[PDB]
């Protein structure tokens, strides 16, 4: 099923997805009420761009991506049983094409994703990453999705949470913010994180913050390879000798079968220590050098 | 040493302290640049109020409390070797006269203090409490300090942190925010919390959140009676079956040798669950009924 049509393709949450789909070799079309430098760039990359809203624009589409069900393109598709997918659902689908790193947890997804992208780029890898629903690739010279790697926040309040297919998954922590997504029941919310980590392939990797008592409780249920991290004495990957020099936080990272590595980050708080530990677990498992880790962490603001 | 003089006694951080000192039977004087309803109320309660700044106002004072060392009252005192105490230092001194509950921890001091005050007032006790450096007594009909109980935030960045003399102390968590107070060294910061809890009398009580990995690490060093709390399976006082009904969070509190008690609070997040657990530990140790606990927790916004 080769042809994908975006209604409102100039939206800031929509153009990135189309660009990645163009990069994967799909035929991509889109409509929007006005031409912009965004549609122009998508056309330069191979997208067919309509500047009206009319049923004829939906012709030939195998799937629609939308972010108004009375809109005539959507109706024409619905009446023709063409699948109509929400933007968030197609975003999560992109992870199947790449080596996906899913950053889950109630808090710290945004920073931990940016740090991972920061270190991987220091290692030459130019990853694509998703913050706030936007596809990104810091300083890239290429179409979104060029990199083998795709780092993304994985929000448990998101309808697509359990349809991510990552190779590696972080769980920073598990809070009760989104109980209402799960019937108002924190125990139902914990069971979803267990199911989420079981979307990993058996060769995948789950990166678990055992400083969180709720992460620590579900850890023995995870039939996937795991590395634990935190300040806890029993974490696989730990931070010790936390210190401050200026607006910068220093600490020593302990890692199994490695010498201790002094790192530093420009952001205060134990939570950014933990964001950096999670990043260090990912980077190490992937084979990235200490120089890239050290540089990636200290480069970020 | 009976007579205490406040320079700038109309300040919002200063009038409360003078009022408590009046309530303890001290002679209290003060100066300020302008008469206000605050100075008027202090005069109605027995304070002598000067409306100028001049050395003669400092005459007879045994101690000064200030919040400008060129000010003539301070100079007259300094030249006369009269002690000159910062406002924060005299605030912490008040705890010696009462049954002091010190709410320490990097995060959650404000909410946990207000919840404790909320439950104690539900129990008829009309406590005085300190948020943000301000003495408070919700709906009281009395001078500040009338109650036997004084609940106060205990900030580890505060110069007076280690001169609190509480009967009971909470440690919600231990973060690195204030490393710069302690030479930029988190390990120096942890040692201070250990020393702080040892300001408790041997019959005192330390209430420790063992969900915090740093609290959990120093726990075995505390030669004082301790009750631990959190979601951890091994906490003395735990929250289980967390659920949501509207904008309200429900959970069941487990307590040693007590039946489980369903409580609820109007604020979301596991952190307010923990604030409520800490409050429930304090209230229970003090002998307060379930009705006051339940009412105190659900009354607060
Ligand atoms: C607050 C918000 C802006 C955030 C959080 C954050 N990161 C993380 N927060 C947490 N839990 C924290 C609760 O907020 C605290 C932090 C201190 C140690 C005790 C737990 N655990 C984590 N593990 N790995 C990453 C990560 N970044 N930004
Ligand atoms: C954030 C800020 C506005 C705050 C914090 C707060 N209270 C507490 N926070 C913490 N740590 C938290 C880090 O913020 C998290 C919360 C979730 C479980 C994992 C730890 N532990 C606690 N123990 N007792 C009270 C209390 N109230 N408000």
């Amino acid at each position: 099923i080769r042809r994908i049509h975006f209604v409102g393709i100039g939206g800031a949450g929509m153009c990135g997805i189309a660009e990645v789909l163009l990069n994967l070799g799909y035929e991509v079309s889109g409509s929007d009420l006005k031409a912009s430098a965004v549609t122009e760039r998508l056309e330069k990359f191979g997208a067919q761009i309509f500047i009206g809203h009319q049923a004829e624009n939906a012709d030939g589409a195998d799937v629609l991506v939308v972010s108004n069900r009375a809109n005539p393109e959507v109706a024409s598709a619905l009446e023709r049983r063409i699948p109509v997918v929400p933007r968030a659902e197609m975003l999560a689908e992109l992870m199947r094409y790449r080596h996906g790193i899913a950053v889950a947890g109630t808090h710290g997804k945004t920073t931990t994703t940016s740090l991972i992208a920061s270190v991987f780029a220091a290692g030459g890898l130019d990853p694509t990453f998703v913050i706030g629903g936007r596809l990104n690739a810091a300083g890239t010279n290429a179409q979104l999705g060029a990199s083998r790697y795709l780092v993304a926040e994985a929000d448990e309040s998101d309808a697509s949470f359990l349809h991510l297919q990552p190779m590696v998954a972080v769980v920073t922590n598990i809070d009760a913010d989104h109980m209402a997504t799960y019937g108002g029941d924190f125990n139902k919310l914990k069971k979803t994180f267990v199911e989420f980590l079981h979307n990993l392939p058996f060769y995948g990797l789950a990166v678990m913050c055992v400083d969180d008592p709720v992460v620590r409780e579900i850890l023995p249920q995870i039939a996937r390879p795991t590395v634990t991290y935190g300040l806890s004495e029993d974490a696989d990957v730990r931070a010790i000798n936390i210190r401050q020099e200026g607006m910068r936080t220093w600490f020593t990272v302990l890692r199994p079968e490695r010498e201790p590595l002094d790192v530093s980050v420009n952001m205060p708080g134990l939570h950014n220590v933990l964001n950096s530990l999670a990043t260090i677990v990912i980077a190490t498992d992937e084979g990235i050098s200490d120089e890239a880790i050290v540089q990636g962490l200290s480069g970020f603001q």
